């Protein structure tokens, strides 16, 4: 394939393996990929890291009761752009009663953006996605891939 | 100051807060500062993060149990170039007989590159500095400090 498609597979496998790892853990996480709609008011808020993304720097943001753990990830393309970045919280009605501040920070930013925004519940271990304003629960491993494969 | 003093001041205050964190709280850590002779060797043998430096990254990163925290961070230009990296064992029979790995890995990488080397034991959160072959144990805060802007200068 080209350069590109190989980074965009590396980068998937990345996040996948890091999600995976994360649930497995009950490790709450926050992860949005900007993608057409730039993010850099957001990305400003955090903690600037410009890093090159990996499983293992994925995970060790979020390990709970560290500086970089509460608030967004943020990655642009091929890196992790900012950590513990902050995003609008959304009001919408159809964010389960249940659910905590990540999961309604994730449908905020993608009410505002076409990002893609991964969740991991800290009480469940599930997955969900959040993109163009709706949350997408309970994900399997293959339905996150085919998410993030498609979403390019 | 000029652009680059002032980096290089905040890249020593995001160490040194680091470093603080950590000793105080016993948590293992290895940090090398490539100098004039280059460490590409090593830097490949880790993790690319190629990251800004903050004193938040540097201490998740050491996390005890967590991927990146067992082998050395190398920072070059100013940046984390990579974590959980491979550094080479002294065999000097002068490092004090009570320290392990982490400081053996630190005196080696010394042995042979004109870097500086931080580290922070798991057992006392001692901190030390290797470079040129020789361990400056347990250091004040004071002194690291002095350590790195001599090594900035
Ligand atoms: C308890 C931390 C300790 N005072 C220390 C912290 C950072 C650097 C050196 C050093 O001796
Ligand atoms: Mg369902």
């Amino acid at each position: 394939p080209t350069p590109v498609e190989e980074a965009q597979q590396k980068t998937i496998e990345a996040i996948t393996k890091a999600i995976n790892y994360m649930a497995k853990r009950r490790i709450g996480a926050l992860l949005t990929i900007e993608r057409d709609t730039g993010m850099g008011d957001y990305i400003e808020t955090g903690i600037p890291l410009n890093a090159k993304v990996s499983s293992e720097l994925l995970i060790n943001i979020f390990i709970p009761n560290t500086p970089l753990h509460d608030g967004a990830v943020i990655m642009k393309n091929n890196e992790i752009a900012a950590a513990a970045c902050y995003l609008p919280l959304s009001e919408s009605p159809f964010i389960s009663k249940e659910l905590g501040t990540r999961h309604r920070a994730a449908v905020g930013i993608s009410e505002v953006t076409d990002s893609l925004t991964i969740i991991v519940s800290e009480e469940t271990g599930g997955v969900s996605v959040a993109k163009n304003g709706d949350l997408h629960r309970e994900l399997t491993e293959e339905a996150l891939k085919e998410m993030l494969e498609a979403e390019f």
